[PDB]
């Protein structure tokens, strides 16, 4: 399934080539600009656990995900993920626990050393 494609296809978006966050397109955006640090985006997203014991939606609120580029709102792997995105496209995010929670884990939900993957849809950003 979509976590399992990644591993085989994604790109690895980090800059140091570990491979801690990997990514695919979905569906292409508009236009050519990504979002700048410091950057209000307005997202829909989906989330799981790798081993999908846990999931997580915006569609819950039906309300767009809205947060700051760079401002340590979100977990890293979602500030280099988002910032490689174009108004419109839809990307899969597979992320190693280095860039989200880590060995400490984050209880309830998250244990250690836990791969991520998430939908994201890149719905809109607007300059601060
Ligand atoms: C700067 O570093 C951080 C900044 C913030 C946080 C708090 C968690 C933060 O969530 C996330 O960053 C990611 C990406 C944005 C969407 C939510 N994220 C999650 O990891 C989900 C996971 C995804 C896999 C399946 C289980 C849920 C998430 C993690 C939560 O806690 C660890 C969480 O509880 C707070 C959560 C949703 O709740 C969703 C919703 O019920 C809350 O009302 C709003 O939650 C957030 C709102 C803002 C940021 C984050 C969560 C953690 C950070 O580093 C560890």
């Amino acid at each position: 399934g979509a976590p399992a494609t990644v591993t085989e296809q994604g790109e690895d978006i980090t800059s140091k080539k570990d491979r801690g966050v990997l990514k695919i397109v979905k569906r292409v955006g508009n236009g050519e600009e990504t979002p700048m640090i410091g950057d209000k985006v307005y997202v829909h997203y989906k989330g799981k656990l790798s081993n999908g014991k846990k999931f997580d939606s915006s569609h819950d609120r039906n309300e767009p995900f809205v947060f700051s580029l760079g401002k340590g709102q979100v977990i890293k792997a979602w500030d280099i993920g988002v910032a490689t995105m174009k108004k419109g496209e839809i990307a899969h995010l597979l992320i190693k626990p280095e860039y989200a929670y880590g060995s400490a884990g984050s209880l309830p939900k998250i244990p250690s050393n836990a791969t991520l993957f998430f939908e994201i849809e890149l719905l809109d950003f607007k300059g601060e």
